[PDB]
C-alpha cells in the first residue's frame, strides 16, 4: 500500500513537473527568489516555503514516508500563494490551475 501510494504520487509530481502544464506551472518549479523577485516581505509572511523542486528532492530521497505527508507539502505550496499575494494576481490564478491538476489525480489514489 505504502509504495503504491507513493508510486502514485511521484506520478502526480511528474505530471506537474510535465510540458503539458508549463504554462501556469512554471512559477513553482523552484524556490521564490524573493530577493531577485523584490518580495522583500516574503520570508516574514511566508513561514515554511516549499515548490515542486523541494518536493522532487524529497521523493528521490525517501524523504516522504506516505502519501499524506507529499500531499500536505504541495498543498503548503498552493497555500503560501494564497497567503502572500492579493487573490486577483496572475501568480493566484496560475497557482488555483496547478491546484485542480493536483487535486484531481490525488483523489484517484489506490486505497489498500
Ligand atoms: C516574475 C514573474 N512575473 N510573473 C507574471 C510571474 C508569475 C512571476 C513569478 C516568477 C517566479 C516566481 C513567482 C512566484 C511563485 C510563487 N509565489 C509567488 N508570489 C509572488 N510571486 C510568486 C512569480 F510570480
Amino acid at each position: 500500500k505504502v509504495s503504491e501510494q507513493l508510486k502514485c504520487c511521484s506520478g502526480i509530481l511528474k505530471e506537474m513537473f510535465a510540458k503539458k502544464h508549463a504554462a501556469y506551472a512554471w512559477p513553482f518549479y523552484k524556490p521564490v527568489d524573493v530577493e531577485a523577485l523584490g518580495l522583500h516581505d516574503y520570508c516574514d509572511i511566508i513561514k515554511h516555503p516549499m515548490d515542486m523542486s523541494t518536493i522532487k528532492s524529497k521523493l528521490e530521497a525517501r524523504e516522504y514516508r506516505d502519501a499524506q505527508e507529499f500531499g500536505a507539502d504541495v498543498r503548503l505550496m498552493f497555500s503560501n500563494c494564497y497567503k502572500y499575494n492579493p487573490p486577483d494576481h496572475e501568480v493566484v490564478a496560475m497557482a488555483r490551475k496547478l491546484q485542480d491538476v493536483f487535486e484531481m489525480r490525488f483523489a484517484k489514489m489506490p486505497d489498500e
